[PDB]
DNA sequence: GCTAC
DNA sequence: CGATGGGTAGC
DNA sequence: CATCG
């Protein structure tokens, strides 16, 4: 079984402090998809790059510890593609890519445009130029899986309050839209919705209030799969045993 | 303190 | 609905 | 952005 998991760690260094290390060979996962590493090269330790023997490959925001995605897999890819090769973005590192037969994987860590409305602007124009892209990687022909933090909840069962966050950003109707867009139109499958109809899942919890004792979340972390590999999904979970970020692993396990 | 989620 | 208060990570 | 008026 490919068991692949997908988590926004908040903080590499901060969730290595709080066991996520060994999280990583505890859940026996053959791929680990991280977002938010919040840190630098220089930053990391050999077992933030390379964990439990596994091969790893990074992408690193030109900011210190801010952003930053990575891949980890037992098996060594062939190929590894740093950045989507718009340095407007890739000065964030936010895009990482892994080739493994007919197989690839993404670690992507979209941004959020909640701390400010340029913030948002960046958000989407992240949007216009990444949709091509997933254009492209569906068109590829190959199975494709982009896990990680996409900052977008789709609809009113990805979070708990939607009739409030309808104005926020994470659940703006342009966004959405195009998630949808993203879903039906490109032909990628939200993994998650589809094994589970009506379960909401949850990935996310705000910091305010008791959000993560109520449970009051959103679903903001995805994994995109294209529709031959989307098929041989057996199950998945939402990890909440232990909390290593504000975010939650997102585990799929496939028949692959 | 700061930044940024 | 609109108005009100925010914990964390790492610089 | 959850919680309050
Ligand atoms: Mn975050």
């Amino acid at each position: 079984m490919l068991k692949i998991i997908s988590a926004n760690v908040n903080g590499i260094r901060s969730a290595y402090k709080k066991g996520f290390y060994e999280y990583i060979a505890a859940s026996g996962a053959d791929i680990v998809c991280v977002q938010e590493l919040k840190a630098q090269e220089a930053d990391l330790s050999a077992d933030m790059k390379n964990p439990h023997g596994m091969h790893g490959h990074w992408h690193c925001a030109e900011k210190r510890g801010y952003s930053g995605v990575a891949v980890y897999s037992k098996r060594k890819p062939d190929n590894v593609q740093i950045g989507m090769g718009i340095e407007e973005f890739d000065r964030e590192g936010r895009f990482v890519r892994c080739d493994f037969g007919r197989l690839s994987v993404i670690s992507l860590y979209l941004p959020s445009g909640s701390s400010a409305e340029e913030r948002q602007q960046v958000k989407y124009r992240f949007l216009d130029a990444f949709y091509p892209m997933l254009e492209a990687m569906k068109n590829e022909g190959r199975d494709i899986v982009v896990c990680g933090d996409w900052n977008i909840a789709h609809q009113n069962i990805d979070l708990k309050n939607w009739k409030g966050n309808q104005k926020n950003s994470g659940f703006l109707p342009e966004e959405r839209e195009w998630i949808g867009k993203v879903i039906h139109k490109l032909g990628w499958t939200d993994m998650w919705r589809t094994l589970y109809p009506d379960v909401p899942g949850y990935t996310w919890w705000s910091n305010r209030g008791q959000a993560y004792a109520k449970d009051v979340g959103w679903r903001i972390d995805y994994q995109m799969v294209t529709p031959e590999l989307a098929a041989k999904a057996v199950s998945a979970h939402v990890y909440k045993d232990e909390k290593f970020s504000d975010h939650a692993p997102l585990v799929v396990e496939y028949d692959y």
